Protein backbone atom coordinates (compact mmCIF):
# COMPACT_ATOMS: atom_id res chain seq x y z
CA UNK A 1 0.00 0.00 0.00
CA UNK A 2 1.35 3.42 -1.01
CA UNK A 3 0.45 7.09 -0.51
CA UNK A 4 0.95 9.63 -3.31
CA UNK A 5 0.78 13.44 -3.02
CA UNK A 6 0.34 15.39 -6.22
CA UNK A 7 1.33 19.08 -5.89
CA UNK A 8 -0.47 20.68 -8.81
CA UNK A 9 0.08 24.22 -10.17
CA UNK A 10 -2.23 25.19 -13.06
CA UNK A 11 -5.09 27.69 -13.18
CA UNK A 12 -7.26 25.74 -15.65
CA UNK A 13 -8.86 22.31 -15.00
CA UNK A 14 -9.28 21.75 -18.77
CA UNK A 15 -5.58 22.41 -19.41
CA UNK A 16 -3.02 19.85 -20.54
CA UNK A 17 -1.57 19.98 -17.00
CA UNK A 18 -5.09 19.30 -15.68
CA UNK A 19 -5.31 16.18 -17.88
CA UNK A 20 -1.90 14.96 -16.71
CA UNK A 21 -2.98 15.45 -13.09
CA UNK A 22 -6.29 13.66 -13.75
CA UNK A 23 -4.75 10.60 -15.41
CA UNK A 24 -2.26 10.43 -12.52
CA UNK A 25 -5.15 10.38 -10.04
CA UNK A 26 -7.12 7.86 -12.19
CA UNK A 27 -4.17 5.47 -12.63
CA UNK A 28 -2.82 5.57 -9.09
CA UNK A 29 -6.40 5.24 -7.76
CA UNK A 30 -6.98 2.22 -10.07
CA UNK A 31 -3.85 0.57 -8.62
CA UNK A 32 -5.29 0.98 -5.13
CA UNK A 33 -2.87 3.72 -4.04
CA UNK A 34 -3.94 6.41 -1.61
CA UNK A 35 -3.96 9.70 -3.52
CA UNK A 36 -4.03 13.37 -2.39
CA UNK A 37 -3.84 16.47 -4.61
CA UNK A 38 -2.82 19.92 -3.44
CA UNK A 39 -4.34 22.13 -6.18
CA UNK A 40 -2.39 25.28 -5.31
CA UNK A 41 -4.38 27.84 -7.36
CA UNK A 42 -7.75 26.47 -6.22
CA UNK A 43 -6.45 26.65 -2.66
CA UNK A 44 -5.24 30.28 -3.25
CA UNK A 45 -2.01 29.00 -1.70
CA UNK A 46 0.09 31.84 -0.17
CA UNK A 47 3.49 31.96 -1.91
CA UNK A 48 5.12 34.81 0.08
CA UNK A 49 7.53 33.97 2.87
CA UNK A 50 6.44 36.46 5.54
CA UNK A 51 6.28 36.98 9.31
CA UNK A 52 2.59 35.92 9.07
CA UNK A 53 3.94 32.36 8.81
CA UNK A 54 4.85 32.38 12.50
CA UNK A 55 2.17 32.85 15.17
CA UNK A 56 4.32 32.65 18.32
CA UNK A 57 6.81 34.96 19.98
CA UNK A 58 9.65 35.59 17.53
CA UNK A 59 13.14 34.53 18.53
CA UNK A 60 14.55 37.91 17.42
CA UNK A 61 11.71 40.43 16.99
CA UNK A 62 14.08 43.37 16.19
CA UNK A 63 15.55 41.78 13.04
CA UNK A 64 13.24 39.33 11.25
CA UNK A 65 15.05 36.37 9.65
CA UNK A 66 12.60 34.06 7.87
CA UNK A 67 14.80 30.91 8.03
CA UNK A 68 15.62 31.35 11.74
CA UNK A 69 12.00 32.12 12.69
CA UNK A 70 10.42 29.25 10.73
CA UNK A 71 12.93 26.68 12.03
CA UNK A 72 12.04 27.77 15.57
CA UNK A 73 8.32 27.92 14.81
CA UNK A 74 8.42 24.39 13.38
CA UNK A 75 10.03 23.05 16.60
CA UNK A 76 7.54 24.98 18.77
CA UNK A 77 4.49 24.22 16.56
CA UNK A 78 3.78 27.88 15.92
CA UNK A 79 3.81 27.74 12.09
CA UNK A 80 0.75 28.87 10.14
CA UNK A 81 -1.67 25.99 9.70
CA UNK A 82 -1.59 26.17 5.87
CA UNK A 83 2.10 25.18 6.09
CA UNK A 84 1.56 22.42 8.63
CA UNK A 85 -1.38 21.09 6.54
CA UNK A 86 0.99 20.63 3.60
CA UNK A 87 3.68 19.12 5.82
CA UNK A 88 1.26 16.42 6.98
CA UNK A 89 0.57 15.45 3.36
CA UNK A 90 4.30 15.26 2.58
CA UNK A 91 5.09 13.34 5.81
CA UNK A 92 2.57 10.63 5.01
CA UNK A 93 3.45 10.42 1.26
CA UNK A 94 5.71 7.71 -0.21
CA UNK A 95 5.83 9.56 -3.54
CA UNK A 96 5.34 13.27 -4.29
CA UNK A 97 4.63 14.24 -7.89
CA UNK A 98 4.87 17.90 -8.97
CA UNK A 99 2.68 18.71 -11.94
CA UNK A 100 3.33 22.13 -13.48
CA UNK A 101 3.97 24.15 -16.61
CA UNK A 102 7.53 25.42 -16.88
CA UNK A 103 7.68 29.15 -16.05
CA UNK A 104 11.02 30.82 -16.80
CA UNK A 105 12.99 27.54 -16.70
CA UNK A 106 11.49 26.84 -13.25
CA UNK A 107 8.27 26.33 -11.29
CA UNK A 108 5.40 28.89 -11.32
CA UNK A 109 5.76 31.26 -8.37
CA UNK A 110 2.82 29.70 -6.51
CA UNK A 111 4.67 26.37 -6.48
CA UNK A 112 7.97 28.09 -5.68
CA UNK A 113 6.21 29.45 -2.57
CA UNK A 114 5.07 25.96 -1.61
CA UNK A 115 8.73 24.90 -1.72
CA UNK A 116 9.88 28.03 0.16
CA UNK A 117 7.26 27.76 2.91
CA UNK A 118 6.56 24.04 3.32
CA UNK A 119 10.12 22.66 3.17
CA UNK A 120 11.40 24.43 6.28
CA UNK A 121 14.45 23.57 8.40
CA UNK A 122 13.56 20.96 11.02
CA UNK A 123 10.92 19.41 8.75
CA UNK A 124 12.61 18.81 5.37
CA UNK A 125 16.28 19.15 6.33
CA UNK A 126 18.62 20.21 9.08
CA UNK A 127 22.22 21.37 9.21
CA UNK A 128 23.64 18.76 9.34
CA UNK A 129 20.96 16.54 7.73
CA UNK A 130 20.70 17.28 4.00
CA UNK A 131 21.19 15.58 0.61
CA UNK A 132 21.52 11.83 1.35
CA UNK A 133 20.96 12.68 5.05
CA UNK A 134 17.91 14.93 4.36
CA UNK A 135 14.86 14.48 6.59
CA UNK A 136 12.55 13.26 3.82
CA UNK A 137 14.82 10.29 3.10
CA UNK A 138 12.96 7.20 1.95
CA UNK A 139 10.50 9.26 -0.10
CA UNK A 140 10.38 9.48 -3.86
CA UNK A 141 9.78 12.65 -5.87
CA UNK A 142 9.01 13.18 -9.55
CA UNK A 143 8.70 16.36 -11.69
CA UNK A 144 6.02 16.25 -14.34
CA UNK A 145 6.69 19.36 -16.40
CA UNK A 146 5.07 20.76 -19.54
CA UNK A 147 6.89 23.24 -21.84
CA UNK A 148 6.26 25.82 -24.55
CA UNK A 149 9.57 24.85 -26.17
CA UNK A 150 9.97 21.72 -28.30
CA UNK A 151 12.33 18.85 -27.46
CA UNK A 152 14.56 20.21 -30.31
CA UNK A 153 14.92 23.55 -28.49
CA UNK A 154 15.80 21.73 -25.26
CA UNK A 155 18.94 19.98 -26.52
CA UNK A 156 22.60 20.76 -25.72
CA UNK A 157 22.99 22.54 -29.08
CA UNK A 158 19.49 24.10 -29.08
CA UNK A 159 18.90 27.72 -27.95
CA UNK A 160 17.52 26.77 -24.53
CA UNK A 161 20.22 24.20 -23.74
CA UNK A 162 19.43 20.68 -22.57
CA UNK A 163 16.25 20.11 -20.55
CA UNK A 164 18.33 18.65 -17.69
CA UNK A 165 20.11 22.01 -17.10
CA UNK A 166 16.94 23.68 -15.75
CA UNK A 167 16.13 20.65 -13.56
CA UNK A 168 19.20 21.21 -11.35
CA UNK A 169 17.77 23.73 -8.83
CA UNK A 170 14.60 21.65 -8.39
CA UNK A 171 15.87 18.07 -8.50
CA UNK A 172 19.17 18.61 -6.74
CA UNK A 173 19.03 21.93 -4.95
CA UNK A 174 15.55 21.23 -3.51
CA UNK A 175 14.38 17.59 -3.67
CA UNK A 176 17.74 15.78 -3.27
CA UNK A 177 18.74 18.37 -0.64
CA UNK A 178 15.68 17.36 1.43
CA UNK A 179 16.61 13.67 1.02
CA UNK A 180 14.14 12.58 -1.67
CA UNK A 181 15.17 9.97 -4.17
CA UNK A 182 14.36 11.62 -7.48
CA UNK A 183 12.65 9.62 -10.24
CA UNK A 184 13.26 10.52 -13.88
CA UNK A 185 11.30 13.64 -14.79
CA UNK A 186 8.27 13.37 -17.04
CA UNK A 187 8.65 16.15 -19.61
CA UNK A 188 5.74 16.70 -21.95
CA UNK A 189 7.22 18.97 -24.64
CA UNK A 190 5.26 21.75 -26.34
CA UNK A 191 1.62 20.53 -26.07
CA UNK A 192 0.31 23.83 -27.52
CA UNK A 193 2.32 23.14 -30.71
CA UNK A 194 1.62 19.37 -30.80
CA UNK A 195 -1.24 17.85 -32.84
CA UNK A 196 -4.30 16.12 -31.33
CA UNK A 197 -2.75 12.63 -31.77
CA UNK A 198 0.57 13.80 -30.32
CA UNK A 199 -1.12 15.28 -27.24
CA UNK A 200 -3.21 12.15 -26.60
CA UNK A 201 0.00 10.20 -27.02
CA UNK A 202 1.78 12.31 -24.38
CA UNK A 203 -1.11 11.83 -21.91
CA UNK A 204 -1.14 8.05 -22.51
CA UNK A 205 2.67 7.80 -22.16
CA UNK A 206 2.34 9.33 -18.67
CA UNK A 207 -0.62 7.06 -17.85
CA UNK A 208 1.39 4.05 -19.05
CA UNK A 209 4.54 5.11 -17.17
CA UNK A 210 2.53 5.31 -13.94
CA UNK A 211 1.48 1.67 -14.32
CA UNK A 212 5.03 0.66 -13.43
CA UNK A 213 6.17 3.65 -11.34
CA UNK A 214 6.79 1.55 -8.19
CA UNK A 215 9.32 -0.59 -10.09
CA UNK A 216 11.49 2.39 -11.16
CA UNK A 217 14.88 3.24 -9.76
CA UNK A 218 15.72 6.86 -8.99
CA UNK A 219 18.17 8.86 -11.15
CA UNK A 220 21.69 9.48 -9.89
CA UNK A 221 20.94 13.07 -8.90
CA UNK A 222 24.44 14.40 -9.60
CA UNK A 223 26.18 17.19 -11.53
CA UNK A 224 27.21 14.54 -14.10
CA UNK A 225 23.60 13.41 -14.73
CA UNK A 226 22.45 17.01 -15.18
CA UNK A 227 25.40 18.47 -17.08
CA UNK A 228 27.61 15.58 -18.24
CA UNK B 1 22.05 60.24 -17.40
CA UNK B 2 21.24 56.64 -16.51
CA UNK B 3 18.12 55.07 -14.96
CA UNK B 4 18.42 52.13 -12.58
CA UNK B 5 15.65 49.90 -11.21
CA UNK B 6 16.41 47.81 -8.11
CA UNK B 7 13.92 44.91 -7.65
CA UNK B 8 14.40 44.05 -4.01
CA UNK B 9 13.05 40.91 -2.20
CA UNK B 10 13.75 40.78 1.51
CA UNK B 11 11.30 41.08 4.41
CA UNK B 12 13.63 42.96 6.79
CA UNK B 13 15.01 46.51 6.23
CA UNK B 14 17.87 45.82 8.72
CA UNK B 15 18.94 42.67 6.82
CA UNK B 16 22.18 42.12 4.94
CA UNK B 17 20.11 42.31 1.71
CA UNK B 18 18.63 45.57 2.99
CA UNK B 19 22.14 46.97 3.47
CA UNK B 20 23.19 45.92 -0.01
CA UNK B 21 20.10 47.60 -1.46
CA UNK B 22 20.76 50.79 0.53
CA UNK B 23 24.41 51.09 -0.59
CA UNK B 24 23.28 50.54 -4.21
CA UNK B 25 20.75 53.39 -3.77
CA UNK B 26 23.38 55.66 -2.08
CA UNK B 27 26.18 54.99 -4.60
CA UNK B 28 24.05 55.21 -7.73
CA UNK B 29 22.35 58.35 -6.33
CA UNK B 30 25.79 59.91 -5.60
CA UNK B 31 26.75 59.29 -9.23
CA UNK B 32 23.73 61.27 -10.45
CA UNK B 33 21.79 58.22 -11.66
CA UNK B 34 17.99 58.11 -11.56
CA UNK B 35 17.16 55.33 -9.06
CA UNK B 36 13.85 53.51 -8.41
CA UNK B 37 13.32 50.61 -5.97
CA UNK B 38 10.58 47.99 -6.15
CA UNK B 39 10.44 46.70 -2.57
CA UNK B 40 8.36 43.59 -3.25
CA UNK B 41 7.49 42.58 0.31
CA UNK B 42 6.62 46.17 1.36
CA UNK B 43 4.43 46.43 -1.75
CA UNK B 44 2.84 43.03 -0.82
CA UNK B 45 3.51 42.23 -4.47
CA UNK B 46 1.15 39.53 -5.85
CA UNK B 47 3.19 36.48 -7.01
CA UNK B 48 0.37 34.29 -8.41
CA UNK B 49 -0.33 34.21 -12.15
CA UNK B 50 -4.12 34.41 -12.17
CA UNK B 51 -7.01 35.74 -14.27
CA UNK B 52 -7.04 38.76 -11.93
CA UNK B 53 -4.03 39.97 -13.95
CA UNK B 54 -6.36 40.92 -16.80
CA UNK B 55 -8.91 43.72 -16.44
CA UNK B 56 -12.21 43.88 -18.33
CA UNK B 57 -13.35 40.70 -20.03
CA UNK B 58 -11.14 37.79 -21.09
CA UNK B 59 -10.08 36.71 -24.59
CA UNK B 60 -11.51 33.20 -23.94
CA UNK B 61 -13.45 32.97 -20.65
CA UNK B 62 -14.18 29.24 -21.16
CA UNK B 63 -10.61 27.93 -21.00
CA UNK B 64 -8.03 30.17 -19.28
CA UNK B 65 -4.51 30.26 -20.78
CA UNK B 66 -2.37 32.69 -18.76
CA UNK B 67 0.22 33.16 -21.53
CA UNK B 68 -2.35 33.88 -24.23
CA UNK B 69 -4.54 36.11 -22.04
CA UNK B 70 -1.69 38.26 -20.72
CA UNK B 71 -0.17 38.64 -24.18
CA UNK B 72 -3.58 39.83 -25.50
CA UNK B 73 -4.11 42.06 -22.43
CA UNK B 74 -0.70 43.68 -22.94
CA UNK B 75 -1.42 44.47 -26.61
CA UNK B 76 -4.84 45.82 -25.61
CA UNK B 77 -3.51 47.77 -22.61
CA UNK B 78 -5.68 45.67 -20.29
CA UNK B 79 -3.23 44.32 -17.65
CA UNK B 80 -3.67 44.90 -13.89
CA UNK B 81 -2.02 48.13 -12.74
CA UNK B 82 0.49 46.45 -10.40
CA UNK B 83 1.94 44.75 -13.51
CA UNK B 84 1.92 47.79 -15.77
CA UNK B 85 3.45 49.91 -12.97
CA UNK B 86 6.41 47.50 -12.96
CA UNK B 87 6.62 47.40 -16.74
CA UNK B 88 6.90 51.21 -16.85
CA UNK B 89 9.84 51.04 -14.43
CA UNK B 90 11.52 48.32 -16.52
CA UNK B 91 10.89 50.15 -19.84
CA UNK B 92 12.61 53.31 -18.57
CA UNK B 93 15.49 51.52 -16.85
CA UNK B 94 18.96 51.18 -18.40
CA UNK B 95 19.98 48.78 -15.63
CA UNK B 96 17.89 46.37 -13.54
CA UNK B 97 19.49 45.05 -10.37
CA UNK B 98 17.80 42.11 -8.55
CA UNK B 99 18.65 42.05 -4.86
CA UNK B 100 17.58 38.81 -3.11
CA UNK B 101 18.62 35.97 -0.81
CA UNK B 102 18.96 32.61 -2.60
CA UNK B 103 15.87 30.45 -1.85
CA UNK B 104 16.21 26.84 -3.06
CA UNK B 105 18.91 27.59 -5.69
CA UNK B 106 16.60 30.33 -7.05
CA UNK B 107 14.72 33.56 -6.33
CA UNK B 108 12.20 33.84 -3.46
CA UNK B 109 8.67 33.16 -4.70
CA UNK B 110 7.64 36.81 -4.45
CA UNK B 111 10.44 37.66 -6.92
CA UNK B 112 9.64 34.62 -9.07
CA UNK B 113 6.13 36.07 -9.30
CA UNK B 114 7.47 39.46 -10.45
CA UNK B 115 9.28 37.61 -13.26
CA UNK B 116 6.23 35.47 -14.13
CA UNK B 117 3.82 38.45 -14.12
CA UNK B 118 5.88 41.46 -15.28
CA UNK B 119 7.90 39.80 -18.09
CA UNK B 120 4.96 38.92 -20.34
CA UNK B 121 4.89 38.15 -24.07
CA UNK B 122 4.58 41.45 -25.99
CA UNK B 123 6.55 43.34 -23.33
CA UNK B 124 9.70 41.32 -22.62
CA UNK B 125 9.76 38.92 -25.59
CA UNK B 126 7.93 37.84 -28.71
CA UNK B 127 8.39 35.91 -31.97
CA UNK B 128 11.16 36.55 -33.02
CA UNK B 129 12.17 38.87 -30.15
CA UNK B 130 14.04 36.48 -27.84
CA UNK B 131 17.61 36.03 -26.54
CA UNK B 132 19.97 38.37 -28.49
CA UNK B 133 16.91 39.96 -30.17
CA UNK B 134 14.69 39.96 -27.01
CA UNK B 135 12.45 43.03 -26.58
CA UNK B 136 14.44 44.43 -23.65
CA UNK B 137 17.67 44.59 -25.74
CA UNK B 138 20.03 47.42 -24.82
CA UNK B 139 19.24 47.03 -21.12
CA UNK B 140 21.63 45.67 -18.54
CA UNK B 141 20.64 43.23 -15.80
CA UNK B 142 22.53 42.14 -12.72
CA UNK B 143 21.80 39.55 -10.04
CA UNK B 144 22.93 40.52 -6.55
CA UNK B 145 22.46 37.35 -4.46
CA UNK B 146 23.19 36.43 -0.87
CA UNK B 147 23.55 32.76 0.16
CA UNK B 148 23.54 30.56 3.25
CA UNK B 149 26.34 28.42 1.80
CA UNK B 150 29.96 29.62 1.86
CA UNK B 151 31.92 30.08 -1.39
CA UNK B 152 33.73 26.78 -0.71
CA UNK B 153 30.35 25.00 -0.60
CA UNK B 154 29.58 26.35 -4.12
CA UNK B 155 32.61 24.96 -5.98
CA UNK B 156 32.28 22.68 -9.03
CA UNK B 157 33.04 19.60 -6.93
CA UNK B 158 31.29 20.92 -3.83
CA UNK B 159 28.11 19.62 -2.18
CA UNK B 160 25.99 22.30 -3.84
CA UNK B 161 27.86 22.32 -7.17
CA UNK B 162 29.06 25.47 -8.99
CA UNK B 163 27.28 28.82 -8.36
CA UNK B 164 26.88 29.18 -12.11
CA UNK B 165 24.75 26.03 -12.28
CA UNK B 166 21.85 27.70 -10.41
CA UNK B 167 22.33 31.01 -12.26
CA UNK B 168 21.31 29.42 -15.56
CA UNK B 169 17.49 29.62 -15.24
CA UNK B 170 17.73 33.26 -14.07
CA UNK B 171 20.55 34.69 -16.19
CA UNK B 172 19.94 32.74 -19.38
CA UNK B 173 16.43 31.32 -19.25
CA UNK B 174 14.96 34.62 -18.03
CA UNK B 175 17.15 37.73 -18.42
CA UNK B 176 19.10 36.80 -21.57
CA UNK B 177 15.84 35.44 -23.05
CA UNK B 178 14.24 38.89 -22.75
CA UNK B 179 17.24 40.57 -24.43
CA UNK B 180 19.13 41.77 -21.36
CA UNK B 181 22.88 42.00 -21.42
CA UNK B 182 23.86 40.28 -18.17
CA UNK B 183 26.54 41.73 -15.94
CA UNK B 184 28.57 39.37 -13.72
CA UNK B 185 26.57 38.39 -10.63
CA UNK B 186 27.37 39.91 -7.30
CA UNK B 187 27.37 36.96 -4.96
CA UNK B 188 27.67 37.75 -1.28
CA UNK B 189 28.42 34.34 0.27
CA UNK B 190 27.18 33.42 3.74
CA UNK B 191 26.61 36.73 5.57
CA UNK B 192 25.04 34.99 8.60
CA UNK B 193 28.26 33.20 9.60
CA UNK B 194 29.85 36.70 9.81
CA UNK B 195 32.25 38.24 10.86
CA UNK B 196 30.64 41.62 11.58
CA UNK B 197 33.77 43.13 9.98
CA UNK B 198 33.64 40.62 7.09
CA UNK B 199 30.02 41.64 6.44
CA UNK B 200 31.14 45.30 6.43
CA UNK B 201 33.68 44.28 3.77
CA UNK B 202 31.16 42.60 1.46
CA UNK B 203 28.89 45.66 1.64
CA UNK B 204 31.90 47.91 0.90
CA UNK B 205 32.92 45.74 -2.11
CA UNK B 206 29.44 45.97 -3.67
CA UNK B 207 29.59 49.75 -3.26
CA UNK B 208 33.09 49.86 -4.83
CA UNK B 209 31.97 47.77 -7.81
CA UNK B 210 28.99 50.10 -8.38
CA UNK B 211 31.42 53.01 -8.83
CA UNK B 212 32.46 51.60 -12.22
CA UNK B 213 29.33 49.63 -13.14
CA UNK B 214 28.74 51.41 -16.48
CA UNK B 215 32.27 50.57 -17.68
CA UNK B 216 31.73 46.79 -17.28
CA UNK B 217 31.18 44.37 -20.18
CA UNK B 218 28.26 41.87 -20.05
CA UNK B 219 29.20 38.19 -19.45
CA UNK B 220 28.99 35.80 -22.38
CA UNK B 221 25.60 34.38 -21.40
CA UNK B 222 26.11 30.89 -22.81
CA UNK B 223 25.86 27.25 -21.78
CA UNK B 224 29.68 27.32 -21.80
CA UNK B 225 30.02 30.18 -19.28
CA UNK B 226 27.62 28.47 -16.83
CA UNK B 227 28.60 24.80 -17.21
C1 LIG C 1 4.95 33.15 -17.23
C2 LIG C 1 5.23 32.03 -18.21
C3 LIG C 1 6.55 31.61 -18.31
C4 LIG C 1 6.89 30.57 -19.16
N1 LIG C 1 8.21 30.18 -19.25
C5 LIG C 1 8.57 29.14 -20.10
C6 LIG C 1 9.89 28.71 -20.20
O1 LIG C 1 10.76 29.23 -19.53
N2 LIG C 1 10.23 27.66 -21.07
C7 LIG C 1 9.24 27.05 -21.84
O2 LIG C 1 9.49 26.13 -22.63
N3 LIG C 1 7.95 27.48 -21.73
C8 LIG C 1 7.60 28.51 -20.86
N4 LIG C 1 6.28 28.91 -20.78
C9 LIG C 1 5.27 28.20 -21.61
C10 LIG C 1 4.52 27.16 -20.73
O3 LIG C 1 5.40 26.23 -20.11
C11 LIG C 1 3.46 26.42 -21.55
O4 LIG C 1 2.56 27.36 -22.08
C12 LIG C 1 2.75 25.32 -20.73
O5 LIG C 1 3.73 24.35 -20.43
C13 LIG C 1 1.67 24.59 -21.55
O6 LIG C 1 0.95 23.68 -20.74
P1 LIG C 1 -0.62 23.90 -20.55
O7 LIG C 1 -1.29 22.88 -19.67
O8 LIG C 1 -0.93 25.30 -20.10
O9 LIG C 1 -1.14 23.74 -22.10
P2 LIG C 1 -2.64 23.98 -22.60
O10 LIG C 1 -2.73 25.28 -23.37
O11 LIG C 1 -3.71 23.90 -21.56
O12 LIG C 1 -2.81 22.71 -23.57
C14 LIG C 1 -2.51 22.75 -24.94
C15 LIG C 1 -3.65 22.03 -25.63
O13 LIG C 1 -3.81 20.72 -25.10
C16 LIG C 1 -5.19 20.47 -24.96
N5 LIG C 1 -5.53 19.39 -24.02
C17 LIG C 1 -5.89 19.48 -22.70
N6 LIG C 1 -6.13 18.23 -22.25
C18 LIG C 1 -5.94 17.35 -23.25
C19 LIG C 1 -6.04 15.95 -23.35
N7 LIG C 1 -6.55 15.22 -22.36
N8 LIG C 1 -5.77 15.35 -24.56
C20 LIG C 1 -5.40 16.09 -25.66
N9 LIG C 1 -5.30 17.46 -25.55
C21 LIG C 1 -5.56 18.08 -24.38
C22 LIG C 1 -5.78 21.80 -24.56
O14 LIG C 1 -7.14 21.84 -24.87
C23 LIG C 1 -4.97 22.76 -25.40
O15 LIG C 1 -5.60 22.96 -26.65
C24 LIG C 1 5.91 29.95 -19.93
C25 LIG C 1 4.58 30.35 -19.84
C26 LIG C 1 4.23 31.40 -18.98
C27 LIG C 1 2.77 31.78 -18.92
C1 LIG D 1 13.22 29.40 2.20
C2 LIG D 1 14.74 29.53 2.19
C3 LIG D 1 15.47 28.86 1.20
C4 LIG D 1 16.87 28.98 1.18
N1 LIG D 1 17.59 28.30 0.20
C5 LIG D 1 18.97 28.42 0.14
C6 LIG D 1 19.72 27.77 -0.84
O1 LIG D 1 19.18 27.09 -1.72
N2 LIG D 1 21.11 27.90 -0.85
C7 LIG D 1 21.75 28.67 0.10
O2 LIG D 1 22.98 28.79 0.08
N3 LIG D 1 21.01 29.31 1.06
C8 LIG D 1 19.63 29.20 1.09
N4 LIG D 1 18.92 29.87 2.06
C9 LIG D 1 19.67 30.71 3.06
C10 LIG D 1 19.60 32.19 2.63
O3 LIG D 1 20.01 32.37 1.28
C11 LIG D 1 20.40 33.06 3.59
O4 LIG D 1 19.75 32.94 4.83
C12 LIG D 1 20.40 34.55 3.20
O5 LIG D 1 20.98 34.74 1.94
C13 LIG D 1 21.09 35.46 4.22
O6 LIG D 1 20.90 36.82 3.80
P1 LIG D 1 20.13 37.84 4.76
O7 LIG D 1 20.08 39.22 4.15
O8 LIG D 1 18.77 37.40 5.20
O9 LIG D 1 21.15 37.79 6.01
P2 LIG D 1 20.86 38.46 7.42
O10 LIG D 1 20.48 37.44 8.47
O11 LIG D 1 19.83 39.56 7.38
O12 LIG D 1 22.35 39.03 7.68
C14 LIG D 1 23.26 38.44 8.57
C15 LIG D 1 23.77 39.54 9.50
O13 LIG D 1 24.19 40.69 8.78
C16 LIG D 1 23.89 41.81 9.58
N5 LIG D 1 23.96 43.06 8.80
C17 LIG D 1 22.96 43.75 8.15
N6 LIG D 1 23.51 44.84 7.56
C18 LIG D 1 24.84 44.85 7.82
C19 LIG D 1 25.88 45.71 7.47
N7 LIG D 1 25.69 46.66 6.55
N8 LIG D 1 27.17 45.44 7.90
C20 LIG D 1 27.43 44.33 8.67
N9 LIG D 1 26.40 43.48 9.01
C21 LIG D 1 25.13 43.73 8.60
C22 LIG D 1 22.56 41.51 10.21
O14 LIG D 1 22.37 42.25 11.40
C23 LIG D 1 22.68 40.01 10.46
O15 LIG D 1 23.11 39.74 11.77
C24 LIG D 1 17.54 29.76 2.13
C25 LIG D 1 16.80 30.44 3.11
C26 LIG D 1 15.40 30.32 3.14
C27 LIG D 1 14.65 31.05 4.20
C1 LIG E 1 11.67 28.14 -26.07
O1 LIG E 1 11.58 28.48 -24.68
C2 LIG E 1 10.53 29.22 -24.23
C3 LIG E 1 9.29 29.06 -24.83
C4 LIG E 1 8.22 29.82 -24.38
N1 LIG E 1 7.02 29.66 -24.97
C5 LIG E 1 5.92 30.36 -24.57
N2 LIG E 1 4.77 30.07 -25.32
C6 LIG E 1 3.47 29.72 -24.75
C7 LIG E 1 2.43 29.69 -25.89
N3 LIG E 1 2.91 28.97 -27.08
C8 LIG E 1 2.12 28.56 -28.09
O2 LIG E 1 2.40 27.57 -28.75
C9 LIG E 1 0.88 29.31 -28.51
C10 LIG E 1 0.57 30.03 -29.65
C11 LIG E 1 -0.72 30.49 -29.52
C12 LIG E 1 -1.23 30.06 -28.30
O3 LIG E 1 -0.17 29.27 -27.63
C13 LIG E 1 4.34 28.71 -27.15
C14 LIG E 1 4.92 30.06 -26.77
N4 LIG E 1 5.97 31.28 -23.56
C15 LIG E 1 7.12 31.53 -22.88
N5 LIG E 1 7.15 32.44 -21.88
C16 LIG E 1 8.36 30.78 -23.27
C17 LIG E 1 9.61 30.95 -22.66
C18 LIG E 1 10.70 30.19 -23.11
O4 LIG E 1 11.96 30.30 -22.55
C19 LIG E 1 12.26 31.09 -21.40
C1 LIG F 1 24.57 24.42 1.41
O1 LIG F 1 23.47 25.05 0.76
C2 LIG F 1 22.42 25.52 1.51
C3 LIG F 1 22.71 26.23 2.67
C4 LIG F 1 21.68 26.71 3.46
N1 LIG F 1 21.95 27.40 4.59
C5 LIG F 1 20.95 27.88 5.38
N2 LIG F 1 21.30 28.59 6.54
C6 LIG F 1 22.13 29.79 6.41
C7 LIG F 1 23.23 29.57 7.44
N3 LIG F 1 22.57 29.68 8.75
C8 LIG F 1 23.25 30.10 9.82
O2 LIG F 1 24.45 30.32 9.77
C9 LIG F 1 22.57 30.31 11.13
C10 LIG F 1 22.67 29.65 12.35
C11 LIG F 1 21.79 30.27 13.23
C12 LIG F 1 21.15 31.30 12.57
O3 LIG F 1 21.66 31.33 11.18
C13 LIG F 1 21.15 29.30 8.81
C14 LIG F 1 20.88 28.14 7.86
N4 LIG F 1 19.64 27.69 5.08
C15 LIG F 1 19.24 27.00 3.98
N5 LIG F 1 17.93 26.82 3.70
C16 LIG F 1 20.28 26.45 3.07
C17 LIG F 1 19.97 25.73 1.91
C18 LIG F 1 21.00 25.25 1.10
O4 LIG F 1 20.77 24.54 -0.06
C19 LIG F 1 19.48 24.31 -0.64
ZN1 LIG G 1 21.12 15.61 -6.66
ZN1 LIG H 1 22.37 33.41 -21.91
Amino acid sequence: GKKVLIVYAHQEPKSFNGSLKNVAVDELSRQGCTVTVSDLYAMNFEPRATDKDITGTLSNPEVFNYGVETHEAYKQRSLASDITDEQKKVREADLVIFQFPLYWFSVPAILKGWMDRVLCQGFAFDIPGFYDSGLLQGKLALLSVTTGGTAEMYTKTGVNGDSRYFLWPLQHGTLHFCGFKVLAPQISFAPEIASEEERKGMVAAWSQRLQTIWKEEPIPCTAHWHFG
